[PDB]
C-alpha cells in the first residue's frame, strides 16, 4: 500500500559509457544547482579508487569534455541529465 511515503524531487543522473553505454551509476540524489565538478566527486563516493582526473562526461558520445562552469540546471537538459563516461 502506500501507508506514508517521502517525496523527494532530486535529480536523475545516469552515467553511461560513451562506448557499451551501459549503467556503471545511477545518481537520483544530486542537486540542481551542483556543478559538473561536484558530480565527480560523488562518483568517487562509492569508487575511491576511481579519481576524476581520469572520469570523463561529455553531454554526448561525439561531443566534447563538460566543464564545471556547466550546471544540472544549466545544462540543456531537464532533471534527468545523462552523462558519458570515457576512459583515459
Amino acid at each position: 500500500g502506500s501507508s506514508g511515503s517521502s517525496g523527494m524531487k532530486h535529480y536523475e543522473v545516469e552515467i553511461l559509457d560513451a562506448k557499451t553505454r551501459e549503467k556503471l551509476c545511477f545518481l537520483d540524489k544530486v542537486e540542481p544547482h551542483a556543478t559538473i565538478a561536484e558530480i565527480k566527486n560523488l562518483f568517487t563516493k562509492t569508487h575511491p579508487q576511481w579519481y576524476p582526473a581520469r572520469q570523463s562526461l561529455r553531454l554526448d558520445p561525439k561531443g566534447k569534455s563538460l566543464k564545471d562552469e556547466d550546471v544540472l540546471q544549466k545544462l540543456p537538459v531537464g532533471t534527468t541529465a545523462t552523462l558519458y563516461f570515457r576512459d583515459l
